[PDB]
């Protein structure tokens, strides 16, 4: 990795088009108001990236020549500022001249306030501020993947409290399906661990490793997960077969939690007649900590949810619980693995108690919908320079394009503090220095190439959680 | 990287579910069928996974008992099949026993057809074959940036040709803008790199490195771009000095194209009395291969475009090209690089059009609208297994849910032919050894740990050219 030649090109030729005498570039990101809305955002990721991209010696001899070299025929020009970069290399052995200060990871902050700012810490580099912007506004995906899960847990918290009258099991309720959907193997890791922070469940491996290595875990690992079937291990017996293999598959995985995958023919069949009837006495005989979880994956996600409760409910028997929901045996569960987004989530929740199933009976699977189908224009997370000291003189400074006020950014030095009402107010223009608010929330996490103050993955899923 | 913990969780536990005496699994990859309707797709990007995740000795000791104890945990039982990757270890030198035949990158496909089969070479490895599912299933996203790429190309082609008799300049007219809309560094590379196989313009630098590395250029680099401003090399010098860091730049680029935002305040004053009157003497003396680039960044993007166009054409002296389309004088151009998908780039082609402003005048910017807002099921990329041989007899396997005939997969042994029109078919069921359709396009990249077969980016992008 080359983080010279981890920006966007333009940002390249930069440092000839700031003012001259320019001695200070100040940046901050947020995820900017526009006026499920998305009200508020759990900061997470920042961490990852410092480790990963931004601290210790990232410049080498070697790193700038490469840049030059690839720069030169890039722009078919010289523009690269060779003069910048050898001056950090040899001045601070290669350390990046900047201090970045962020409000704690697992911080569910409202729309619209600094979430972390960054400025150069040496003069000469007025142009690493923002020539970071590129890699550092990556953090909207870890940001924005912990926040969509959280707003389909608290949609899952509300209608398990209402079905049911607790929230048991609630952690295991949203299983990450990602990993074949994502764009690649480091996208997977770092969505996995954005959905962490919030659940318990997932098949994307991947993310187990980054959250040991960049943030760390008083378990041994940060999720988990059970055996279960797919399309192949069930259709490789022939169609006409399909009953030896969910015997076989369940009598191998007797003792623990097993999903089966039902839908390969005709998922209503394998529901009323071959786990219905044919297979029947392998089901009732189950634990309750090793039930059967039948997958659908096909059809409609409301109509085929509720087709196939209605179908176990008259082979199996059924309680009422105390709210006056219907309830599953203990050993037999229902996981909806396809077509789960935060939208449809909501319409089957609410069709579930619209028909007077428990919010226990059933468990989702997300794939796509929760690391894949996501924008930085969903939170509107955004970088932008608010303050440079020019001629030894700092000056307040912003955009307000006149067709989009909702792309004005903050002007001046900026600060986080909590509101007498127990609020967040971002404040503009220093005046967090007037200490009328108490303390900045944002705290110095990176300076000068070292990273200054971390936080463990389990303060950042404390700092997560949910109010209820 | 280990590829033992690079798979979703459930396949660990498969080895267990397949039927008794199992000795092939034989799977493969398309993009479905549904019932921009992305008829066709370009397949691109297998080579690069092939080569860093796959490819070489990928197992080792420490990486068995690595997987050993995370799944120990993640499990909360040992389900891992340690025995069959020490057996891989031992017998292979830790090289796949894998045999992966494909269609040449670079090749446009119709929909519905075999891209790719993976089979076990060793029976013991009957398991492997959907092991790496996952990491092969990613595949989905360099096709998907490529395809849609490539579809966007073919609206500027046409348009651009409507409206100037030819195709001059059509490879810069799609920059990417999408570096920081991105989920990682590893998906920006990888998706800046599916873009250059249709384009040459772009920002994401990571896609050079990528290319050079993986897939090769007879030219130096595969890809180029200008310098250009933000808006905080604007904005840093004062609302009241817009017009100062305008002078600034172009003065500093005097010599190259330009690019510079122009919306930081009012995009409709910058172009009608800062560029259009106060700095108009340093924009007529440029020269044709250095252009000002206006660049607008908000509103409607068509409605800003025209009105952009209308002021310049009433400040600047405006020719009619030989196709009766409005054109401006060569040292200035318009680039439109907010809210560009494919969707707008149509609407504003054709917006331009109607108003009888030549596309020469225009190139577009997209950013997460060409990297990143894309998902897996906008081709419908999938993978699974048609084939398998148990107790020696062969067995065509397929799904074919009940509720959506469109998740209907193929049967057998897959081949894939020209038709005698020239045209594309799958052959299931083996039917490909009749050699009543000539002989199998796909060919063997990969088998045992090495890459048998490979292609250059340059003849990956001859392969994807436009008809035209
Ligand atoms: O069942 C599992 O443990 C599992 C783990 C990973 C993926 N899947 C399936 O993979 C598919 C992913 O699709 P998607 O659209 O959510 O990206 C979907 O059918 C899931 O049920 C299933
Ligand atoms: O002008 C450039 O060279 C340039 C290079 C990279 C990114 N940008 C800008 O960054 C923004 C990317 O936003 P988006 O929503 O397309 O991902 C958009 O306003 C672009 O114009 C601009
Ligand atoms: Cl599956
Ligand atoms: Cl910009």
């Amino acid at each position: 990795f080359n983080i010279l030649l981890a920006t966007d090109s333009y940002k390249v030729t930069h440092y000839k088009q700031y003012p001259p005498n320019t001695s200070k570039v100040y940046s901050y990101f947020e995820c900017r108001e526009k006026k499920v809305k998305y009200e508020e955002t759990v900061f997470y990721g920042l961490q990852y990236i410092l480790n990963k991209y931004l601290k210790g010696k990232v410049v080498t001899k070697e790193k700038i020549q490469e840049a030059k070299d690839v720069y030169k025929e890039h722009f078919q020009d010289d523009v690269f500022n060779e003069k910048g970069w050898n001056y950090i290399l040899e001045k601070y052995d290669g350390h990046l001249p900047i201090e970045i200060k962020a409000v704690p990871e697992g911080f569910v902050i409202p729309r619209g306030n600094v979430l972390f700012t960054v400025e150069n810490t040496d003069p000469e580099c007025y142009w690493l501020t923002n020539w970071i912007e590129t890699i550092l506004v990556q953090s909207w995906y870890p940001i924005t993947v912990a926040t969509n899960s959280r707003e389909q847990k608290k949609i899952l918290a509300k209608y398990l409290l209402e079905t049911s009258g607790n929230l048991d099991g609630l952690e295991y309720k949203l299983h990450d399906f990602g990993y074949r959907g994502v764009s690649s193997q480091e996208t997977a890791g770092i969505g996995a661990s954005a959905h962490l922070v919030n659940f318990k469940g997932t098949d994307t491996v991947a993310g187990l490793a980054l959250i040991k290595k960049y943030y760390g875990t008083k378990d041994p690992v940060p999720g988990y997960s059970v055996p279960a079937a797919e399309h192949s291990t069930i259709t490789a017996w022939g169609k006409d077969h399909e009953k030896d293999a969910f015997e076989h598959i369940v009598t191998q995985f007797s003792s623990v939690p097993v999903s089966v995958v039902s839908d390969s023919y005709d998922i209503y069949n394998a529901c009323e007649k071959i786990w219905g009837e044919d297979l029947r006495h392998l089901i009732v005989s189950r634990s309750t900590q090793a039930p059967l979880i039948i997958r659908p994956d096909s059809g409609n996600p409301l109509d085929t949810v509720l087709k196939v409760l209605e179908i176990l409910g008259k082979k199996f028997p059924v309680t009422e619980n105390s709210k006056g929901y219907k309830l599953l045996p203990p050993y037999l569960r229902v996981i909806q693995g396809d077509g789960v987004d935060i939208n449809t989530l909501q319409e089957i929740v609410e069709g579930m108690k619209q028909k007077m199933w428990s919010i226990e009976n059933i468990a989702f699977g997300s794939g796509g919908g929760l690391l894949q189908k996501l924008t930085r224009d969903l939170l509107n997370c955004s970088f932008k320079c608010s303050y440079v000291v020019t001629n030894g003189l700092g000056i307040n400074v912003f955009k307000d394009p006149v067709a989009d006020p909702n792309k004005r950014s903050k002007k001046g030095r900026l600060s986080l503090h909590r509101t007498p009402a127990g609020n967040f107010v971002t404040l503009e223009e220093g005046k967090g220095d007037l200490e009328e608010y108490g303390q900045d929330l944002l705290h110095t996490v990176f300076k000068n190439g070292k990273v200054t103050k971390s936080y463990s993955f389990d303060e950042i899923r404390k700092n997560a959680q949910l109010n209820i």
